[PDB]
Parts: structure tokens; C-alpha cells; sequence
């Protein structure tokens, strides 16, 4: 009940990483108060049990000795069911608090330019990266671009951030606000010259908010999961984008541009997969898609109604131009406040816009006319731009450039739906539909046809003028879902959507199949069709596939010089290992850009989950700068993984830094590409890729006992049976691991702190390269320090190794895998150790993350809570799986068998929360 | 249930050489007829409610009346619900007539003749089961005979158009598709082609088809027919019919326009 | 429940030498105050509902939350949602009374007394305390209870003020019309003697057909508005230029005779 937890933290990180480093102080302040709440509510004994768990696990990091973990697991398994949930949830809440303190520290850390050493490596951490104006200054003076060149590059830039559902955590809006109050109490408490009484009251508030978070807690609807994905837009991003665009104005002033970024520049846009991605996800029906589109339009309408009402209060002026005065008279509270009369009308039409969507959502029908509401972005902006012009014509541009300019930038960023919905479906599901059509019409089986025959037939249909899809067509459930989805797209406004993405795209016929289905189902404004090239072979042939499409007269007419392609890191890494996937992805990008340049097509890349781009914080800055030259040119899409969305957008300043990161990195790359690889580097990457793929497949594909080990050393099977992914874990009820999807592949191996999908293959490749020529070792480290692609790739592996622990993995082994396969597990752990130390010698580090002590400190302070949940998980699995393993039921301390399922969910949630992004 | 006499109308349906009769005019007169029928039924039901103050009923009606103003008057309870659904049926038609759309659900209204008949036949059976068939064979019988005579639209609407207007549409389709001129084909060739299309399984009418004002009126009429209830209509009459292809052409157009 | 600080207003109540500030002005600012209060409470309650996500409650609250049946495992939100509904009704009723003078919105569906507003809020407070969550109760919910006990349902209480000679004018019109003589001519002692025999008596005084000047009608009308409005809308009736006990006693008689 008495001692603080900070002694254990100082053992982990002796020493401050900066002068204003207070992370351990903050962690102690929050956790000590939590434990006191725990004791007040549940008695001293369990408080001391919980703190002893934390102390044991903290000791383990300093002295990697498994037996003390086994001690702890013995104690944990003996707890009564109620106590087990209570201790697991307590450890979870402490991890949350520690993450909140980590957020506060990042947000308020003073930038210290003495940490910069120059060059691209500075851009890999928030402690050293360039802000937007530093980037603007560099482009002008070091690279030699003119201010007007930079200004027009920005005018043509667009970064599209795509939200995807969080696999394990909901993110209720009311919880995001508890988080904020805890963060606010924390910063205010540690203010400069704070009063005794202020500090006393802030302390009581902090204790109050921690308790409130501790005393609050079936899968959610896809509708609900979408509502929860939009919380971060309501809490930071809505207000955040005007604030960042204003900083871009300030930066432009400070390089000599004497005008603001025009308010119609969509510098940042936001998209969503929630309700649109149905790849292997049959709960995402056509109706779900129609719903999330209407839900988004209600959310937008209410956000705008609030902004407009705040603006009405402010714009009390009476001086206006003639166009506004005539319109204000026509709408006829007081007539001598014309800006309020216009905006009052806009609010009226926004209210109708909202109610119309609400009615369509409930009944499917609305007697509120589309005339009385806003149907297009253009008719929404007409009165707003009239207010802006009027203020400017009267010499009040300074007033206009305040809240009204914020609103206009919000309209051009968010539109009438906040986010544009991406649609995604698997290519073979489209083939199924087309085969159904061809057989029913009696012209054969489209599935049996070769790729060239498919293209020939599709093109004759696309070029012909006679319809194809009979309403009579006999339909499976899956075929009816595909057709029904297209029918929904045809019925909804085109501005609700972005692209239609084809999972597992392999050839041009996959793209033109969707183009034909779109048209024959009546989508009169078709969606851009985006192939997702997942396997290594598909990436290798992607430039050929894109060239064939660009060589077809019909398709060039359709796309109007714009094509989007999606690439997946976790996807391709599951096929051949991360190193080989990384290198083929680089080559595919540079050759696809070459194809696009020859054919006059502007090619935009969409970066899927598990990438270097899309990491939390600074690493994304360098990752974008590291992409092949001339592959961005002001247009890029990046998924915002649910695992990092809290750190990227949960807090005002973190949101700002994220928007600035993507904007600055994208802008600089277009005018300042990284160095082109020299032939020695390409040859080495080529040779290492062969070795890495071979050894990855040697463990993953060609070893007969791999799946049996995987199902024992990981909690996969439980993850699937509990539907923690709200999605089937596999496409076929059998198959190899090739049928398993990426999310479960990465999830299961990071739960055990082993992370095999991220690093396997790298060890074989590094040792092969060094051993075949004495020179190769020096050229590898030269690559690490001069080639951003290689640097960024390896830094990802370093971060994952900091999150890994072979001892914990071996703990899962000893209790869950059969004797026969335990030597296989230690073989894998041998591969782990050899990859890590080879990784360290390249890059020239003696310790993991020696180049980023800030990240090292932040990661290390999470592990006491994580490792505790690790041993709780491993022992919970053994109880779940073995009726004969005996436990000593200890007396209380104030599906599956009792409590075990709840405990396991809690460990899964907590470990995922602590591990965030891996591969 | 014997429909000894039925009533139809040409007004708003016959467009033979009559460009004033547009697809919208046909949609309008169909909804107008449904409003008139609901009004006439509401009056008949209210007069019937006044008369049927009995308390003796069979068990099916007693149960239905306990579900769903005084409960001792079960026939008035059932007929009062019918009148509620009739008023909804009328208001829904009025909304579709003015706005083109109605948030009054089809469930809260009468959509078929049989769901209108169900509560009335329940009353008739209940009165008979209680030895009150004589009372049943008065006003309630007259109402049932009205339902089977007039339906929910009083009259069924005949559609009429001249055969050459259909030929114009098909010739536009065959030339736009580049398979020739249906107009120049002989009767035998028209039948041969039409039958291969009617027997085939692939649709025909391209959504991009260039349409004159007249061709758009023909296609638009068919689209109105596809969207309205089937019991609003009787036959499609071909003026100046001369050969089987005249009939087969309308069968093809009906199907390709989605009826 | 300690009213350490309270707030009052003269705006719409003080009519000393201010012929605008009619009876209806007073009725108006009273209903306007109740609308403003309902709006402020609705906002506080909604922020409080966001916060109070807890599921553990005592028996009394669980029972009443069940009887009110968005999700039922969020009992504090169920109760406060009902409170918000009745606050919305309270506001709309006040808006209707202000515009037309009449409201089809029942007083039962709204809050008419501070006591019935307090009942569900103190239920929430005791429930949180009973579950060992007094620390949570002492945050925003305690702020709200302190607002209720400070501001009530009308934010401020209205003071009425009027000059003493205006009351003398009314009573002299009453005594001359009844033929008793001129109250204005009487000495202070005679005034007190007469006023006290009326206040002690049990027979009414003010004839409904009394001939009234504009000024006299305004005094009587004002008292009539006081009789029609809820008592907690008002504070004191202040007598400007008060000189003698008869000034105070005369207002007590008029107040009674006009039905307050």
C-alpha cells in the first residue's frame, strides 16, 4: 500500500533522454494514484498483488531470467475468476495510463536543434525532424527551388489518410474525453508557478478521472465500428486541419509568399474503409455500406451546424457588398446583420440535409426535398464564398481570414460526408459473377478462359453498346452480394466514395471485369478501379499489367490520365518474408512510375497496413522521403492503422505533428528525391532477396510441422474462435498458412513477443551476403547510412526487436508446445538471435534502438504491464486447452471454463495495446 | 367473390395519337383512382360501423379485437382499424401524387386486395358463426361485393398506343446496335428476330439509346407501368395492329423496360 | 444544499417611476429566465451523461432505470436522459406561455419545483456513493447539484419595486368608491388602524368593478401577475420612498386582495 512504482522504472531507464524528460515522473504520478484507487475499492491485498506483478515483470526486463515469470504465472492461475479479471484489467488500465503519459511527454517536449546532425537521418524521429517551414526553407536555399515553385507544388499536393477499423479496441468518444481530461490534469499539475490550492484541486480531479476510467466497461455492428472510427475526427482532426493550414500560411510568408494557401486547396483529405471493405468479410453487406454513407453525412451536417452557429455569433457586421445585401433582403433575425441572415439560411439547409439523411437511414425514404437541403459541395460553398467576398470587398479581409477561412478549409477538406468511402472486394468474387453471366447466356465459362481470352471478351463488351447483365440472372448469396453492392453504389451520390479496390489482383482482366460490372449494374459515375498487388509474383508483373491497361483505348478514355494502385506490406511479407517484399515493392514502384510516365498517366500509390509509411511519429517522415524518385509527385494515400491512430490523432499537438509530417515529407520528395541506388546495392538486394525468400519459405511453407507449432506457440486458434478480428481469419476452412490472412498472421506472433513474420529471412540474407565476400559487410553499413530505403527498412526491424523478447516466446513454448516440437521452437529462437545481432552490426549499434533513445525509453516503460499480461496469457491458454493441468485455487481477494475467456480477451487487448504496430 | 361486373377506363391510358397523355399523366390518374377508392371505402366502412354494434362474435374476431372505441363492440374495433389503414392508403397516394414519395409505410396501409379483404371476411364469418348470417347478408355483403367489383382503384386502366410507334422504338434499337433496320425487315424476319430475343437470356435496351421525343414517350410509359402496382392496369392495346410482330414487339419492349 | 451565494434581478421587476415595465413585462422576463435556466441545465446534463458511463449502481437507481425503458447497462445515462427530456418540456412550455399565453405541454411532463428536479439528481449522487464512487460523484455531478441550489429553475429571483404613493392611490380609490372616506386624508395612526382591521378581518375588499386610472390599473395588474406566477420566481416587494408602517401594511393588504 505504501511504496511508489518509480524505483522499478528507474531500473529500466537510468537517466533522462532530455532536460525536460519527465516521463517516469508522469508514469509514477498516474500509476501510484491508480493503485491507491485500486486499494480503496478492492482492499490492500489485491493492490499489493497487482503491484508485485508489476515489480516481478519489471525485474525481468533487467535480468532476462524466465523462472521469475513462472513464479508469477503460478500465482496468477490460482486467482478466483473475479480476481483474475480484476488483476488483468488493472494491468491493462496501468498500461493505458502509461501510454497517456507517453503522449503528454511527446506533445510538450521542447524541440532542441542541437540534436540534429543534418541529412536524411534527422527525419526519422520527431525530436529531430523538420517542421513545415524548415522544409520550405531547405527547398528554397539548399535544393534551390523558387518560392513560387514551392507555392505551386503545395497548391497541387494532396495527401489522403485512410482510416481502418481497430482490430481489438473500440475507441468510444466518451473514453477519448476521459483520456483528454487525464492528460490535461497532468500538464496543468506540472505548470510553473501553480498555487497550493490549484494543485490540491487538480490532484483531486486527476484521481477522480482515473477512477472514472477504471469504473467503465457482443462485437459491434459495422455501423457502430464506423461511428467509433470517426471519434478522432470529432475530437482533434476537425479543428486540427484549419490550425495546420494556418501554419502553412505562416511558413509561406516566411519564405516570401505574400498570400495564403488558397482555401480550395485540398492539401489533406480523409477516407475510410469501415463499411466499404468487404474482402472476406460477409457482415459488410450492401445495406451496411448505404448506412455508413448516410451516417457520415449526418455527422458532417452536425459538425457544420456547430461551426456555422459559432460563426453567426461572431459575424455581427453590418457593412456588406451589394450581392450580399440583395440576397439578405430576399431572405425575409435582425435585417441589419446580413451575414447572420445568410448563415442562418445555410444552417437551415444543413438541418434539412441532416434530417433527410436520418429519414433515408431509418425508413429508406425522405419527404424532405433535396432542393431544401445541400446536394452538392458547390451549392454549400456558394453562400459561404459570398460572405467571404463581401467581407473582402468592404476591407474586412482580415476578419474573413479568421473563422470563415477555417470553415471554407473545412468544407474543402471534409466535404458533406467527412470521409470518402473506399470499396474493396476480392477479384475471384468478380470472376464468379462474370462466369455466372457467361454460362447463363450460353457463351461458355469465363473462369476457364485464359487471361488473353478474358481481356478480348471484356473489351468487346466494354466497346459494344448492348447491355449484358440480365435481371433474370440466377444468383448465389455471394454473387447477389457483389451485384447488390454495385447497385448501392449506383444509388448513392458519387462524392460519397473513393476507389473500388480489387484484393488479390493479378492481371488486367481483374480491373476491366470491375469496370464492366460497374456499368452493367448502372453506376453512371464509375469509381476508379484500383488493383491491390499482394503476392510477390503479382508485384513483379504489376508494371506489365498497368502497361496493358494503359495501352487499351477504352481504358485510357475511362481513367483520364489518372490511375491509383495499392501495395501491401503485411500482405507481400506473408508471401515471401519482409526483406524480399520490401525490395520487390521498391522495384515495382519505380517501374510502374516508368510505365505511367511513358503513357502520360499520373500514378498514385496507396500504402496498405504494415508499412514503413504509416508508422507512428517521426519514422513516417523519413519513410515517405525514402520512396523511389518521382513516384509521389504530390499525390499519395496512406492507411492510418488502428494500432497507431491514438498516438497519431488522440491529442491536439500529436494531430498537428502528424498532419505536418505527411505534408512536409510528401512536398519535399517531389522536389528533392533520395539518391538513386548504385548498381552494387541493387545486385546485393537481388541476391539477398533470393536467400531471404528461400529461408522464409523453408520455415513457413516446406516444413511439415510448422502449422502444428504455430497453433500451439500462438493464441491464433483462440483469436479466431472468439472472433476478435470481427472477420474470418482464413478464406478456406483448410489450406496452408497461405490461406490465412495477414492480420491474424501478424497478430498471433506479436502476442507472444516473437514477431517471426517481420524478421524471418533477414538473418539468412545478412549472413549470406557477409560470408560470400569480405567487402559486402562494409557495403551493407554504407547502405544503412546512405540509402534511405535500406535505412527505413532496417529501422522497422530494429523497432520490432525492441518490442520482442525470446524469453517470453520460450515461455509460451515450454507450456504449450509438445516435447517433439520444442527443438523446432529453439531453432526459430536461434534464428531470432542471429538476425538481431547481424542487424545490430550493420548500422553499428551495440544496443537495440541506440539511434533513438526517446523511442527506446517509451517502448521499454510499457513492458512491465505487457510482460505481466504475457505470462497471464500463456498460463490461461494452458488451462483453456488442457483439462488435466491442475491449479491451486487461492481464496478471494475482494464458452470456456469460468473466467478464462474474459481473462484471455483482456490479455489480448492489453498486449495489442502495448505492441501497437509491428509488421 | 364473383366479379360479375368490372369497370375499366381509357382516361389517362389511351395515348393513340394523343401526345397530351404522358407517362406522368398515367401515373397521376392511377393514384387519383386509388384516392377515390379509399374515400368511397372509408364512407362505406363508417356507415357499417354505425350498424354493427353487436357484441356476439366468434373467437377469432374476439382475439383480434382484444389486440388493437369500447371493447364490447368488437366489429367496430376491427372496422375502425380497417378505416385507419384506408386513410393511410389514401394519404400515401396523395403524397406520391404531389411529392412523388411518401414516408407513409406500405405496411400501415392496404397494398393488396386480399389484405383489405381479410378483416372483412373475418367479420362475415363471425356474424355467420353466431347465427347472424342475415345481418351479414345486408350491408357487409354489399361492401364485400364492392371490394370484389372495384378493387383498390375503382377501375383498371387500359393502355393504348399505335403499332408504328413501337416499330420506331425497335428500329432505333437495331440501328444503334448496328444489326440493321427492323423497319425494313419483312414480317417473317421481324418475327424471327423478335422470337430469338424473347427466347434469349441477354437484355437488349441500351441505357444510352438516342431517343426522340416520341421514342422517349413510349419507353417512358413502359417505365411507369413497371413502377406501379399490377392491379392498376388492364391490357396494353395496339392500335392499327396488322400482324403478329406488332404483338411480339410490345412483349419485348415490356420486358426490356422492366415490367 | 447550502445556498452560500444567490442571484437576484431588478430587470422587469423594478417599476419605480418607469411606466414601461408593465405587468406583462414582468410575466415575460420571468418566463425568459426559466427558458435560459432550462437551456443551461440541458447542456450541463448532456455533458454529465457523456461522463457517467458507469454500470454499477444501487438498487433504487437500478429499479427506476429499468422502469424507464439508450442502452440499459448505462443506468446513470437513462436517468439523466429522462431529466433532460423533462427539462426540454419545461423550456418549451415556457416558450409557449411566452408567445401565446397558453401551453398544451402539461406541468406533469415538466419540472415545476426545485424538489422534483433534485430527486433524480440526488438519486444519482447517493447511488454513486453507495458503490464506493463518491469521488466520481464529487466531480461534475456535485457541480450540478450546487448549480441547482444556487440558481434554481429561474437563474435569478425577481425583485418587485414600486413607489409608496402609488399604493396609497389605489387604496384611496378603494375607500372613496366604498364610501368609507379618503385613505389619503387619514393620519398615519388612522391608516394603521384601518389597515389592521382589514387584514384581521375575513371579508374581501377590492371590488372587481373599481374605477381604475392607468396607474392604478398598473399596480393592480402587477399584483395580479404576481398571483399567477410561481412563488419561486420572485424575491421581495420593495417599497420606494417608504416613510411609515402603513406603507408596508398597505402592500400586504393589496397583495392579499389581488389574490397573491
Amino acid at each position: 500500500k505504501h511504496h511508489s512504482i518509480d524505483a522499478q522504472l528507474r531500473q529500466l531507464v537510468p537517466g533522462k533522454v532530455s532536460e525536460d524528460d519527465k516521463l517516469i515522473e508522469y508514469d509514477a504520478l498516474l500509476v501510484d494514484r491508480f493503485l491507491n484507487i485500486l486499494q480503496d475499492l478492492h482492499g490492500p491485498s489485491l493492490r499489493e498483488f497487482v503491484q508485485e506483478c508489476y515489480e516481478v515483470s519489471a525485474d525481468y526486463e533487467g535480468k532476462g531470467d524466465t523462472t521469475k515469470l513462472g513464479e508469477l504465472g503460478a500465482k496468477l492461475t490460482g486467482l478466483a475468476p473475479a480476481d483474475a479479471i480484476l488483476v488483468a484489467s488493472s494491468i491493462l488500465h496501468m498500461l493505458n495510463l502509461a501510454n497517456l503519459a507517453e503522449e503528454v511527454q511527446i506533445a510538450h517536449r521542447r524541440r532542441n536543434s542541437k540534436l540534429k546532425k543534418g541529412g536524411f537521418a534527422d527525419e526519422g524521429s520527431a525530436t529531430t525532424e523538420s517542421d513545415i517551414e524548415e522544409t520550405l526553407k531547405r527547398l528554397v536555399s539548399e535544393v534551390g527551388k523558387s518560392p513560387e515553385e514551392v507555392f505551386e507544388a503545395l497548391k497541387n499536393q494532396t495527401v489522403d489518410l485512410v482510416f481502418t477499423a481497430h482490430p481489438t479496441q473500440s475507441a468510444r468518444r466518451s473514453l477519448l474525453q476521459k483520456n483528454a481530461r487525464i492528460r490535461n490534469c497532468l500538464t496543468q499539475l506540472n505548470a510553473k508557478d501553480i498555487t497550493d490550492d490549484d494543485k490540491q484541486e487538480l490532484d483531486e480531479a486527476l484521481q477522480r478521472e482515473i477512477q472514472a476510467a477504471f469504473r467503465t466497461d457482443a462485437q459491434p455492428t459495422p455501423q457502430d465500428e464506423m461511428r467509433y472510427g470517426m471519434s478522432y475526427i470529432h475530437e482533434t482532426v476537425w479543428k486540427g486541419v484549419p490550425k495546420f493550414l494556418r501554419r502553412v500560411d505562416t511558413a509561406l510568408k516566411n519564405i516570401g509568399i505574400n498570400e495564403r494557401l488558397p482555401y480550395n486547396v485540398s492539401l489533406i483529405r480523409f477516407s475510410s474503409w469501415m463499411g466499404g471493405d468487404r474482402d472476406g468479410n460477409p457482415r459488410v453487406t450492401p445495406e451496411v455500406t448505404r448506412d455508413v454513407c448516410l451516417l457520415a453525412r449526418m455527422m458532417a451536417a452536425n459538425l457544420y451546424i456547430d461551426q456555422i452557429e459559432e460563426l453567426m455569433f461572431e459575424l455581427s457586421m453590418w457593412r456588406c457588398n451589394d450581392e450580399l445585401r440583395v440576397r439578405a433582403e430576399e431572405l425575409h433575425i435582425p435585417p441589419n446583420e446580413p451575414y447572420r441572415v445568410i448563415l442562418g439560411h445555410v444552417r437551415d439547409k444543413l438541418y434539412n440535409t441532416r434530417e433527410r439523411a436520418r429519414h433515408l437511414l431509418a425508413s429508406g425514404v425522405s419527404e424532405i426535398s433535396a432542393e431544401s437541403s445541400f446536394t452538392s459541395i458547390e451549392e454549400f460553398l456558394e453562400p459561404l464564398e459570398l460572405c467571404y467576398k463581401s467581407l473582402c470587398d468592404c476591407g474586412d479581409k482580415a476578419i474573413a481570414d479568421g473563422s470563415l477561412l477555417d470553415l471554407l478549409r473545412q468544407v474543402f477538406t471534409f466535404g458533406l460526408s467527412l470521409v470518402k468511402l473506399d470499396i474493396r472486394q476480392e477479384s475471384e468474387r468478380h470472376t464468379d459473377v462474370i462466369d455466372a453471366i457467361t454460362t447463363h447466356l450460353g457463351i461458355g465459362s469465363y473462369r476457364e478462359w485464359s487471361e488473353d481470352k478474358r481481356q478480348e471478351w471484356l473489351l468487346s463488351e466494354l466497346r459494344g453498346k448492348r447491355p449484358l447483365l440480365p435481371p433474370d440472372l440466377p444468383q448465389t448469396e455471394e454473387i447477389a452480394d457483389v451485384i447488390g453492392a454495385f447497385h448501392v453504389l449506383a444509388e448513392l451520390p458519387p462524392d460519397s466514395f473513393g476507389p473500388y479496390i480489387i484484393s488479390m489482383a493479378t492481371a488486367p482482366s481483374d480491373v476491366l471485369a470491375v469496370e464492366l460490372l460497374q456499368r452493367e449494374c448502372g453506376v453512371r459515375q464509375p469509381l476508379p478501379v484500383v488493383p491491390l498487388f499482394e503476392r510477390l509474383a503479382d508485384l513483379q508483373s504489376a508494371p506489365a499489367s498497368v502497361e496493358r491497361l494503359f495501352s487499351v483505348d477504352w481504358y485510357m478514355d475511362r481513367i483520364k490520365g489518372k490511375q491509383q494502385v495499392m501495395v501491401g506490406y503485411s500482405d507481400s511479407g506473408k508471401d515471401a518474408g519482409r526483406l524480399s517484399a520490401a525490395w520487390q515493392l521498391y522495384r515495382a514502384q519505380e517501374e510502374m512510375a516508368q510505365v505511367a510516365k511513358r503513357y502520360g498517366v499520373k500514378l498514385t500509390l496507396f500504402h496498405g497496413r504494415g508499412g514503413t509509411v504509416g508508422r507512428g511519429g517521426g519514422p513516417t517522415h523519413l519513410a515517405i522521403l525514402s520512396q523511389p524518385p518521382d513516384t509521389i509527385n504530390g499525390s499519395i494515400r496512406v492507411t492510418v492503422q488502428g494500432e497507431v491512430i491514438e498516438f497519431c490523432f488522440g491529442e491536439e499537438h500529436l494531430c498537428f505533428q502528424t498532419l505536418q509530417r505527411f505534408t512536409a515529407a510528401t512536398l519535399e520528395h517531389g522536389m528533392h528525391p533520395p539518391v538513386s541506388p548504385k548498381p552494387e546495392w541493387r545486385k546485393l538486394m537481388d541476391e539477398m532477396a533470393v536467400v531471404a525468400t528461400e529461408e522464409y519459405r523453408s520455415v513457413v511453407v516446406k516444413e511439415a510441422r510448422f502449422v502444428e507449432y504455430f497453433r500451439s506457440a500462438t493464441p491464433e486458434t483462440e483469436y479466431g474462435r472468439m472472433n476478435i478480428g470481427s472477420r474470418p481469419a482464413k478464406r478456406r476452412p483448410g489450406g496452408g498458412i497461405t490461406t490465412l490472412r495477414a492480420i491474424p498472421w501478424i497478430f498471433s506472433w506479436t502476442q507472444t513477443r516473437f514477431h517471426l513474420p517481420v524478421w524471418l529471412g533477414v538473418g539468412a540474407a545478412f549472413k549470406f551476403a557477409i560470408d560470400k565476400d569480405v567487402r559486402n559487410f562494409q557495403v551493407l553499413k554504407e547502405m544503412y547510412n546512405e540509402w534511405p530505403f535500406f535505412r527505413v527498412t532496417l529501422d522497422l526491424l530494429e523497432m520490432v526487436f525492441a518490442k520482442g523478447d525470446p524469453g517470453i516466446a520460450g515461455l509460451y513454448d515450454e507450456l504449450l508446445v509438445a516435447e517433439e516440437l520444442k527443438p523446432f521452437g529453439k531453432q526459430l529462437r536461434d534464428k531470432y538471435v542471429e538476425t538481431q545481432q547481424l542487424l545490430l552490426q550493420i548500422a553499428g549499434h551495440k544496443d537495440i534502438l541506440e539511434g533513438d533513445p526517446f523511442l527506446k525509453q517509451g517502448l521499454v516503460l510499457r513492458n512491465p504491464y505487457i510482460t505481466t499480461l504475457n505470462v497471464f496469457q500463456a498460463y490461461t491458454l494452458k488451462r483453456i486447452r488442457d483439462p488435466n493441468f491442475k491449479v491451486t485455487p487461492q481464496p478471494p481477494l475482494s464458452e470456456y471454463p469460468p473466467g478464462l475467456e474474459d481473462t484471455l480477451i483482456l490479455t489480448m487487448k492489453g498486449i495489442a495495446a502495448g505492441m501497437q504496430n509491428t509488421g
